[PDB]
């Protein structure tokens, strides 16, 4: 129990216990019973959900998916195994992984019309716009299984999203440059096949560099879930209205499209580019991922920053992931798209969770009204 | 002041005062200082923003835009005057309205390529999908003024949205049926011109019914803002990341696409349709808008429900708006689109507000972790 005393006064609140981390003080019917609200910029101290998907403690600093630490999955799992784990909450036995992997492998081709629909975008349009556009359009082609309540339908569009979203991001890249779209090769991994779709020409056969593959696969594990989140709390809110799966991911994708969140990688490069386009090099808590990322960065290795890094190791992140992506040949305007591809499983897991609850109710936040109280006067 | 006492105990919280309605108890750095969070399903009792845009008291029951009651604007204003008011926070003098009205009237045509892009959707696709798809695509054609920080750019895409979104919704309708798209007539009102775009053929000239016009214009005033909201808190969250204006509206549009929120009108008709497709008529707080809406409904007047209405006036809303829209010839799958057209000014006003603040910070909600704590075992 807690007790709260407000000018009207005064109230007792249940405490809800967390299997790890901070516990919650359950607001009741806070107004009334009390005619008062909490005010909390950013929702930074408010929790509206229970989930058992990702635990983090930065101070500690821990990141686990379903209890498993990130260093272990990064080093020992795969992006697909991680998709499975996050979504259904356990690691898969050999049959379960293969059948899940099989199910995704057979849904990677888009409807030819949805392929053609890329034709309407302008001559070399930025991929981030194209991808949000195309994801909303999915409901136009896969009307088939859109019922948020029916599962099996959720299952089929969970599959469709995990399979088709890399295909879409690879096509948006091809569109952003002049290049033909390729098709899925059944003989590749999803991640390896994603890399062909992105980088393959019809002028030659494509061989994925294995070091490249493992680097990308790992990096999607590192970015698979991180919640709660701007992006995912957005998937949660839209789903709140019982929006369908696609429409909720799209909202996650739109939230992701902003520099503070999804394009932080892109901001860093932008920092870098300027310098190379101006006179140079002058003056005026550890993440478990960060450390794994520096490691894979130092191997694979930007033209150039490294000075920057060395330079202020002397005198006084998202930074490393940017360099890597660029190192693998990804142009800066694919970074946020790469982010969504990796986060997709988390977006999905949270939405599914949200659905499986005792019953969710729609999101209805408050405000502190700070305006007027007046009468209409005719326009003269 | 308030004081909160928790098992660790115990803390004092500032109170932030509202010019009307409930006041807030400002969470501080709630964890730590305390290692605890609030838990509040739906955010129902939590406020993360101050705004002075819409005040409501349902119990009372009041709805005002910028201090002005809804009955007065509905009966005496226009949808455009209401757009202006909400966004810039005051009613406009004769020059300001005309110049604002002029500015919108000259931006209603889409880029011909963005027009053509409707060609890629399937043969008679539902409008709601098409509209989310096309709104995300705006950033592809109006790269021109996308800087969330630069105003004047915000101004130009505020205009572009208010002008072009009815055009887009009218085209999505035309697409949903077989029909040619028409173009804007400079000699019409936005709302009247919207109705031509929706219902006009090239086989005859279009005359808008004035009773029809006034009915639609009023109805967008009734739906112009209502916040805070699922839909608008979603626009607020996306904007939180500094997403651009279009990407934030798109998120509002996706949140709107769900039965609890934007498609409540559509749910009612769906209730109605079933009956007409099964054996019939059997058994097992006042909104200020509601009342205005019944009034305009009874004049303009569904095949049929009215029995339903009479029938349980005997024995024991969003309902009335559905009948009207259908009465004006709108098919059920335009209802949520009609909803967005009306809400657009509110979406925009809140986003702009959010921007003009001392400085917003990104949305970072919490959770109550309720999961595991385990170690990777190889897949056998
Ligand atoms: O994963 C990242 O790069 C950061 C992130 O999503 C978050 O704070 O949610
Ligand atoms: O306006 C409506 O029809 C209901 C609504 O948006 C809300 O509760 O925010």
């Amino acid at each position: 129990t807690a007790t709260l005393r407000y000018p009207g006064g005064e109230i007792d609140l249940q405490i809800v216990h967390a299997t790890e981390g901070a516990d919650g003080i359950a607001l009741g019917p806070l107004l009334a019973k009390t005619g008062h609200t909490t005010f909390d910029v950013g929702f930074a101290n408010t929790a509206a959900a229970k989930s058992s998907i990702t635990y983090i403690d930065g101070d500690a600093g821990i990141l686990r998916y379903r209890g498993y630490p990130i260093d272990q999955l990064a080093e020992k799992s795969t992006f697909i195994e991680v998709c499975y784990l996050l979504i259904y909450g356990e690691l898969p036995d050999t049959d379960q992984l293969a059948q899940f992997t099989g199910r995704i492998q057979r849904h990677t081709m888009l409807h030819e019309d949805l392929k053609r629909f890329f034709d309407g975008f302008p001559r070399n349009a930025h991929p981030m716009p194209v991808l949000s556009s195309v994801v909303n359009a999915l409901s136009a082609y896969y009307q088939d299984a859109l019922d948020p309540m029916d599962n099996g339908q959720v299952e089929l569009s969970t599959i469709r999203l995990l399979a088709k979203l890399p295909t879409i991001a690879a096509y948006a890249y091809k569109k952003s440059v002049g290049q033909p779209f390729l098709y899925p090769d059944n003989s590749l991994t999803l991640v390896e096949n994603f890399l062909r779709l992105t980088f393959g020409f019809p002028a030659e056969p494509y061989q994925a560099d294995p070091e490249v593959v493992r680097a990308l696969d790992m990096l999607f594990i590192l970015h698979a879930d991180h919640e709660q989140n701007c992006s995912t709390s957005t998937v949660r809110l839209v789903g709140s209205s019982r929006a369908n799966l696609f429409t909720s991911i799209s909202g996650g994708i739109n939230a992701l499209w902003g520099p503070l969140h999804g394009g932080a990688n892109q901001a860093v490069l932008e920092m870098l580019e300027g310098i190379r386009d101006s006179g140079d090099d002058v003056s005026e808590n550890y993440d478990p991922r960060a450390r794994i990322v520096k490691e894979q960065a130092d191997k694979i290795l930007g033209d150039d920053s490294l000075l920057g890094i060395a330079k202020e190791l002397e005198e006084a992140v998202d930074f490393y992931t940017g360099l890597i992506y660029r190192a693998l040949g990804f142009p800066t305007r694919m970074f946020t798209v790469l982010f969504a591809l990796g986060r997709l499983p988390g977006w999905i897991a949270h939405w599914r969770e949200m659905h499986d609850e005792g019953d969710s109710k729609i999101g209805r936040p408050r405000q502190i009204y700070t305006g007027y109280t007046e009468r209409d006067y005719v326009t003269i």
